[PDB]
Order: structure tokens, then sequence, then C-alpha cells
């Protein structure tokens, strides 16, 4: 569903970004990685190419918190393939847990400005570009805590439910285009982000941390990245063409359990 | 995505039912197709069978909203395929649009009888055979109406949203095999049931109300049933494993808009 | 708030409904109560009498299944007090508890009669006469399993969610009247309902069901009835002028909750 | 129900902020307002004396924004009375209407500094102090474009959304002390800001802009700024007992409304 299209990933040095970069490649995509991590991008070019050899993969080193970086990486995804099909803007952290009254202006702004600030710029520069080419898809990660509240997350919980408000206010200016613009709200998910969310937890035992974590969930299990990298494709390929300002939950069913 | 995976689609004799036969014939599917009229079971086999041409379809002639007739066509689906690996609980009726005060119980016990009961008599028996088979993927088929207010359809409203009722606890239940239950919320999408439904709307000038309805959609047109089909193909595959309880709304962005 | 208002009250001989009835009597209000139980009723009248002496009480008895019923309680109000200003739709059962291959037609059609058709008919004799009026009120007694999954209650959760649909839809068609329609999805409140729930969870051990059901909930603790009367009191009053086709959760904030 | 019980009101020089400050002084509370705006504050107390002559009305000049204003305005609330039984976490700013593609970083940046960071900043005081008092309520202002996209906003809609956020993860993390935290969804209602944001859509002809602007609202009308006290009024009682982590929108029914 991918041959020949421009597909740009932020994030993509780790991660669900990485395993979105594989799925994408193995559909024919061509890719443009975004991270602030010069050794993940090299990381993910390689494990693009176990799985597609002749596939074209430019690697861009950018802070998505910056605005001059933000058009950086886009001024260079331009001028080596001339267009942008598909923009998953994924890139963000987590953040130190601590309730409320401790969570720290300086830690709050430190979430915002990444996992907010840097996906608003990513469409502002972005969208321009689809507009003037009458089409293009979008993704932005938010997470169950962008539609649901976990506790202990002030800063998370604010910049995904406002990566929320991005997805659905940027789609309803935008659809008449053609453009969609759908955002993934995923959960449990085995990566590097939440093996360490598992680490702050609990210090003395992550493993049990986890564990304990995942046995409410009605799917009895955690998720892999290469099941988001599957609902990613979906989001970004003609076979969402009516679907937009969604947030779709890849949780195994918790966000919808009382 | 479902070479040798057997399909039963309700409500298979025309629309959305037969363009996912459709979609999920080209992906290489074997289906049982269900429907009250033998007409459009006909109708549909033949798309099929013109998309692809070795395509194994079974046809059954019954009514959803009787339990006796739901068991014969779940027994014909086992005892010609052997397995349901697939389930689009699909059929439906939209009801004689009226306000509440003049709705009537009579049509509101028939629309709640064929969308709401015939969906859980269908969940009732196919759960079953899936759970004892340890797999298996189920699409319920709601309605924007099923999670928002139109107005002038308490029967539709009450039952679509019963629907949703039906995909989410059935979801919290069935997780923990592997199995999958999500629901999907079409929008303004032309087909016979939404021709019919402006048709109802203004009687005079079904064309103009068509028009009107639309104007404020972000998209700014009708969707086309092969944009459903290509969403419910995802939600039946292998890439929909972690996706569950969820419901996706496939309306060009309307219900996330104010 | 209700100094000389009619409040008309289903399920008004039992939990909720008595709670409300109560609170609504301290705050000036005439009362319509209806009921199968003629026991539940008069203890209810004593109730309110004990708070309120002079408060004006009609009962009467009634199976809001059956639609010459809702027709009779309806006429009984009116030729009492002349008009109705709101309207406490809240009769309901919870439904034998079972997944969703063992629910049985015959349970899942028995609590579609009460919780969902009930409302609806309801919904259909009062609103015809509130529009008469140019004013009323009403609340419609959703739950959590209206919103979410709980497991094992196909039936309960069907009938729920559609009491819901109902709420958003007529909410659209009378609100032009100054007409408000809304719906309150009650948690985990100890009433009757909730106390034969737990019996039917663990029959050996109810008080231990109890205990670890609530052990998630974010309050830590269940709610009483007349927390849950003073937010119908809320929404049945002036102070709910501009509130129209919400549903309010009454949980200690579960469903909110991941 | 508020008699004596102290309420801490942020924005409360104007709009929203002084119609609570009235309604809450009428059921007898003691009032401490915080505005940037010293004449809106002389403004506002005025209009608190004249309908509660005997109310105890402190205010505060403070950029919401700010955090060593934040702890200044709650340092002044409980150096004069000592405690805070309710917050009216209000303040906020609409932003300069454009599509992403123009809506700039700089207007973004002031938008979610007071809208978003300034609700953060109040909770993360307020929130220590209602703790270590074993009680308290809250009511943080998002909108309807806080759960659904509006379009030309995105500023406003981050920010609102991530209101939405803070307030279901603090719900989650202080529920357990019997504290409770909500928010409020106000649609159209006829303040300064909404005026202003009329303005803004048609230069040349505001009234037009919002007289075709509520054409499509369920109720028909504009809402008035007294109905959105009266909701904050009962969010912020002991009525809202076991009412947390909600949205509670207040918009005649639009949101509900396909
Ligand atoms: N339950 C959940 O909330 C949940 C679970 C998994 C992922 N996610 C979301 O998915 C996305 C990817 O997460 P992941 O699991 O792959 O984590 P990850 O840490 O494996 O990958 C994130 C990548 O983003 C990069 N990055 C971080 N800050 C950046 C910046 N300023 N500029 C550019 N790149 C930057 C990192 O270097 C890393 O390569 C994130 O937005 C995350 O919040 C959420
Ligand atoms: N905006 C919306 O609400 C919207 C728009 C399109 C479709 N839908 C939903 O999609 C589903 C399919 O709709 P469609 O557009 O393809 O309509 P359609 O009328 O073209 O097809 C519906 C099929 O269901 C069959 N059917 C009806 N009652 C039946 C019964 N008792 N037993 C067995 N089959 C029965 C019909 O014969 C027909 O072949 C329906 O559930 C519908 O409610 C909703
Ligand atoms: N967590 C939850 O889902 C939850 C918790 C409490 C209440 N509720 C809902 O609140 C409402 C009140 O329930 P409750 O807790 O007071 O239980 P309850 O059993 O104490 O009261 C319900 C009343 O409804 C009456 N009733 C039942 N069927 C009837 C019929 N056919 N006609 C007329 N009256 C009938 C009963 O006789 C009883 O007096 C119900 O709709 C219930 O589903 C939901
Ligand atoms: N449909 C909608 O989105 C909608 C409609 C009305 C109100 N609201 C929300 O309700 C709240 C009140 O709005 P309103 O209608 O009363 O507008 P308003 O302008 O009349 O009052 C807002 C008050 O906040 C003050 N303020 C602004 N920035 C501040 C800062 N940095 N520090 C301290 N105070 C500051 C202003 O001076 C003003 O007195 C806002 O949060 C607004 O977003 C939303």
């Amino acid at each position: 569903r991918f041959t020949d299209r421009v597909v740009l990933i932020t994030g993509g040095g780790s991660g669900l970004g990485r395993a979105t970069a594989v799925r994408l490649a193995a559909e024919g995509a061509k890719l443009s990685l975004v991270d602030v991590s010069s050794e993940g991008l090299e990381a993910s070019k390689a494990a693009v190419l176990e799985t597609a050899p002749d596939a074209e993969v430019l690697t861009t080193v950018a802070d998505v918190s910056d605005e001059a970086q933000v058009e950086a990486y886009v001024t260079a995804t331009t001028e080596r393939f001339g267009r942008i099909d598909g923009f998953f803007n994924n890139a963000g952290i987590e953040g130190k847990q601590n309730p409320t009254e401790s969570f720290t202006a300086a830690e709050f702004d430190k979430v915002v400005s990444i996992n907010l600030r840097g996906v608003f710029l990513g469409l502002e520069k972005v969208l321009k570009i689809m507009r003037e080419q009458g089409s293009g898809m979008v993704v932005n990660t938010a997470s169950v805590g962008g539609i649901r509240g976990i506790g202990n997350q002030s800063g998370y919980a604010a910049a995904k439910h406002g990566v929320v408000g991005l997805t659905r206010n940027s789609a309803v200016e935008y659809g008449r285009y053609g453009i969609r613009i759908n955002a993934i709200a995923p959960g449990a998910i085995w990566t590097p982000m939440v093996e360490n969310s598992m680490k702050q937890l609990d210090p003395e035992n992550p493993r049990k941390a986890a564990e304990e974590f995942i046995q409410v969930n009605p799917s009895k299990r955690y998720g892999e990245a290469p099941e988001i990298a599957a609902v990613v494709a979906f989001l970004l390929s003609d076979d969402a063409s009516y679907v937009n300002a969604t947030v779709v939950p890849i949780d195994g069913g918790q966000s919808a359990a009382y």
C-alpha cells in the first residue's frame, strides 16, 4: 500500500517509530527518519534494510521542541524525496513520575515542550506541504493517558490529551483537502519507554511492577511494537481514506473497560 | 491477510456487507454470506466472483431477529467450512423517522429486534465457536448514531448505542482468549440505506436533502462502501491483534467536530 | 428549587428512586412515584413524609415494560397534579450474570424490555406533555455499564448503552422547547440492586466480592444513594438550564481512570 | 450549601468567574478572587456585595502563568481565611484564530502558558493544601473545544484538552482523600471572551457571526453566565460528593449531537 510513497517519522530511532519504519518499508515506502539520537537512527535504518534491502532511508538528527530544527527535518525530507505522503508525528518522553503537588513546573514544562509543542510544530510545517499537494495522511501519537487518567503523570496526561486536541482541531480544518489526521492511543506496549516506566514505578523490582500492571488488562498481555506499526500503517494508507479526527486505542481493550 | 480464512458476514446481500465481501475475497478469504434477501445474496456472490474467480462463497437466507435462523446460518457455516475466523455482525435497518413522541412502540421494537437482538444472537452463537478455536476477530456494525444523537431516530439510536455496549461488554469477556471484538461507526456512506434515509428526510427532494446533510462534514463529501470495507478488513485481520473493545468512526471527522 | 414543582419517578419504591424522592420533597416538590412493588411505594412515601410532613405524594403500581401501564401512570400523574415538571426515568433490573455465549435470549429480552423499552415508552408519553407545556426536565438512569464494559452483563450493557442513545437522540429533538434531557451513569452505589449483584458475583462470600470490587476505585469507597439523589436534583432543577444530552458519571472517578 | 466555606476563583474579575462568585456568595461562601485586572476585581467584588452585603471577599492581582504569583495568591488566601474548601481554576484566554499552518509558535506558547500551565500550577499548590485538610472540591474550566474540534484554534484546543487531562490524572490521584476534581466544558455562553471570539470570526459583522454560530445548537440559543455558575456551584458543593474526574458539558447539547 506504500509503493513509492514518502513517509516521515519522528522518534524514528527507537520503539514504535522503528517498528513502524520496518512495517512501512516492507510495504514499499520511502522513509525519512528523525530523532535526537544518531545512534538510534543508525540502528533503525539497519533494521529497515534487513527487511527491505532496496529501501530508500534518510536519517536526520533534530530536536522536535525546537522550531528551527523542525523546519530543518522537513526541508531535509522534501529536498531528498520531493514530497511527504505520510507523517507519523511520534516523538515523545514520559517524564518523572510524581503526584500533582510534587510534579514540579520544570518537569511539566519539559514534557509539554517535547510531547505537545513538538507535535504542534510538526503539524504546522507538514500540513502546509500536504495542503499544497492536495493529499496526505497524518498520525499523531497520543496514549491511553491522552484519553484517560493514569495517575502520577501530570505532564504526560496534559501533553497527550493536548495531542488529541491538536488531532481533532487540525482534522476539522484540513479534511476538506482530502488530508486525514488521526491519533493512536497505545496502552501497555513493551517498548523502551514502557520498560523505563516500570523502572520508575518500582526501582527495586521493575519485573514485579510490569507483571502487576498488566493483570487487569482484558487481553491479559502486553502488546508488541509491530502491533502498533500495523495500525499506523493502516491509518497512513488509502484504507483510511474516510477515517478522520479519530483516536484509535491499541490497548487490548482496557480504556473501554470499567 | 485472509488467505484461507473463513469470514461470516450478515447483511451480506447489499451495501457494506457486499463491499466487505469483495474486499476480503480479494485478500483470499473464504466467505459465508447471510441475508434475508436471496436475490441480494446472489448479486453479492456474483460481485465477489468477478473480483476473485476462485473464491469459495456460501450463501444462506436467514432473518437475524429469529434465534432459530441465527443458529441455522452459524451451523451452515461450520458444516461447510469447519471454522469461523472472522465475523462481520452487520445486518440492520434504519426504521421510520419520527420524533420520540410519535416514533411508536411497534417501530421501536422492530428496529431493536433486528439491529440489537440480531447482533446479540450472532455474538452468543459465534463467540462460543471462537473461544473453542482459541482465536477469532469480530466487527459489529454500529453507527455515528451509536455514539451521538442524530434526531428523529429513537429506535436506531437506542439499538446502535446498544451494539456499542455489546461490543464493549463482550470484548472484556473474550479478550483473554486472543479474540478481538470491535465496532465500526459509519457516518454518511452512500449505500441503499442512506439513499432511502434521504428519501425519508425529504420525499419531495431527496437529492437536496443529501446535499444539505453533508455540507457540515469536515471532509465535505459522502464516504463510499469500499472505504468502510477497508477498515473492516483491517479490524478482521492480524493487523488488529491488539485492538479491542474499540469503536472506530468512519465519518470524515464529523463525530469529533463541535 | 422545587417548590410546587411536580416530579414523576419510576422505580420510586426503592434505592435511587426513593432517595431522590426524599431529596426532592425536602426541596418542596410534589411527587408521583411509580413501581411494580406496592410495599416499596408505601415505604418510600413514609420516608418522604418523615422529611417533609406536608408533602403531596401519589403512588401508582405499574410495570414499565407494559405500554398500557406506562400510559396509566402518566395519566394518573396528570389527573392528580395537572402537569409534569420533572421526570426521573429510573426503573430497572440487573439481569442474571453470564458470559455472552451463556447469557440466553430470554434473559437478554427481559432486561431490554424493562431497562430500555421502559425508558423509551416513558419518554414517548412524557415528552409530548412537556412539549405542550413548553418546559420540562428529564433524567434517564443509565449506568457506568452504559458507557463502559463491565463484563458478564450482555443484557444490561446493551440496554444501558441504549438509554444513553435515547438520551442523546431525544435531547437533540426537544432542546428547542427549553426541555432538557440528560442521563446519570451511577457506579458502585450501595442499593438493593448492587447488593444482589455482589450476591451473584460470589454467593458464598458476597461481602468479599464487594470488598474486592471497590479496591480499584479512585475514591476507595462505595457511593451512597443520597449522593445520587443530589445529582438528580441538580439535573431536574433550573440550575441545569443549559445542560442537555449529557451523561454524568457518579462513580468516584473510575470510568475516567485507565 | 456554602455557609462559611472558602472558595478561590481565578479569572474572577469577569465573565464566568464573576458570575460564579455572585452565585456562591448567595449561598453563603467566603471568596478569594484572583485576576490580572484590578478594575475587573473591583467590579466583581462590588457585584458580589450587591447580592450578599455580608460576604467576605478578598481580591488579589496575579498572572497565573507565573509560578511566583500563583504561590502568592494561594498564600494570600490562606493567610486571610486559613483554608481553601473550593477552587474554580478558571482563568483563560482564547488566542488569535488561524488554521494550524498559520497559528504560529508564539501564539501557541501564549495560550498554553495561561490556559494549561496556569491550571497545572494552581492544582499543584492548592491540592497540597486540600490533602492536608482531608477535603476539598475543584472545578477546572475546560471547554467544548477541550473535548471536540472547533477549528482554527490549535492553541486553545491543545490547552483545553490538556486541562481535561490534568482533571482526570489529578482526580485519580486525590480521590482517596475525599477530594473531588472535575471539569466543565462550556459551549456558546455569552461572556466577554465569546463576544470577542465572534469579532475575530467576522470583524465586519460580529452580530451575523454570532447568530450564524448558534443556529445549529439543539437549544437554539446562547447560554448565559449564571447558567454556568449554577453548575459550578453544584460541582463545588457536597452535592457532588461522589462525582469525580468527569467533564460536564454545558452547551445546550451540541457536543452530543452528530
Ligand atoms: N502507554 C503509553 O502511554 C505509551 C506506550 C508506548 C509508546 N507511547 C508513545 O509512543 C511514542 C514513542 O514511544 P516509544 O515507546 O517508541 O519510546 P522510545 O523511547 O523507544 O522512542 C522514542 C524516541 O523518540 C526520541 N525522542 C525523544 N525526545 C525527542 C526530541 N526532543 N526530538 C526528537 N526525538 C526525540 C527518542 O530518542 C526515541 O528514539 C511516544 O510519543 C510515547 O509517548 C505511549
Ligand atoms: N450513518 C449510518 O448510520 C450508517 C450508514 C451506512 C450503514 N450503516 C449500518 O451498516 C449496516 C449495513 O447497512 P447498509 O448501508 O449496507 O444497508 P443495506 O440496506 O444496503 O444492506 C443491509 C442488508 O441487511 C439485510 N437485512 C436487513 N434486515 C435483516 C434481517 N432481519 N436479517 C438478515 N438480513 C437483514 C438487508 O436485506 C440488506 O441486504 C447496517 O447495520 C447499517 O445500520 C449505518
Ligand atoms: N452500577 C450500576 O450499574 C448501577 C448502581 C445503582 C443503580 N443503577 C441503576 O439505577 C436505577 C435504580 O436502581 P436501584 O439501585 O435503586 O435498584 P433497586 O432495585 O433498589 O430499585 C429499582 C426499583 O425499580 C423497580 N422496578 C424494577 N422493574 C420494574 C418494572 N418492570 N416496572 C416498574 N418498576 C420496576 C423495582 O421494584 C425497584 O423498586 C436502575 O435503573 C439501575 O439499573 C445502576
Ligand atoms: N466555548 C468556550 O470555549 C468557552 C466559553 C466561555 C468561557 N470559556 C472558558 O471559561 C473561562 C472564563 O472565560 P470568560 O468567558 O469568563 O472570559 P473573560 O475574558 O470574561 O474572563 C476571563 C478572566 O480571566 C482573566 N485572565 C486572563 N489571563 C489571565 C492570566 N494570565 N492571569 C490571571 N487572570 C487572567 C481575565 O482578565 C478575565 O478577567 C476561560 O477559561 C474560558 O476559556 C470557554
